[PDB]
């Protein structure tokens, strides 16, 4: 139908916006601490601690499959990156600290994204 196509164009445009959001968030991780999944070869117990792992490459795969229906789902994944890190790693670690800075700096980007998503519909 014409409606299904209109819907698909909306999703494509959401994907376009979320791609720019993702690039902006990932720039706030210059050390690339959150770029890839935590390695289960190198941290063999990880899944005993963290039940829903997340990272920026995994978000990107979902994004490019148009697997985010709305900004809320996208933010859920971003929050997992931060919250998983802050649990697994202690406060006095470069990892924990990187997550805090990503959270703080990402807030600004996500604030305007929500306005853009509501505004453009």
């Amino acid at each position: 139908s014409m409606e299904q196509v209109a819907m698909e164009l909306r999703l494509t445009e959401l994907t376009r916006l979320l791609r720019s959001v993702l690039d902006q968030l990932q720039d706030k991780d210059p050390a690339r601490i959150f770029a890839q999944p935590v390695s289960l070869k190198e941290v063999p117990d990880y899944l005993d601690h963290i039940k829903h792992p997340m990272d920026f490459a995994t978000m990107r795969k979902r994004l490019e499959a148009q697997g985010y229906k709305n900004l809320h789902e996208f933010e859920e994944d971003f929050d997992l990156i931060i919250d998983n890190c802050m649990k697994y790693n202690a406060r006095d670690t470069v990892f924990y600290r990187a997550a805090v800075r990503l959270r703080d700096q990402g807030g600004v980007v996500l604030r305007q994204a929500r306005r853009e998503v509501d505004s453009i519909g």
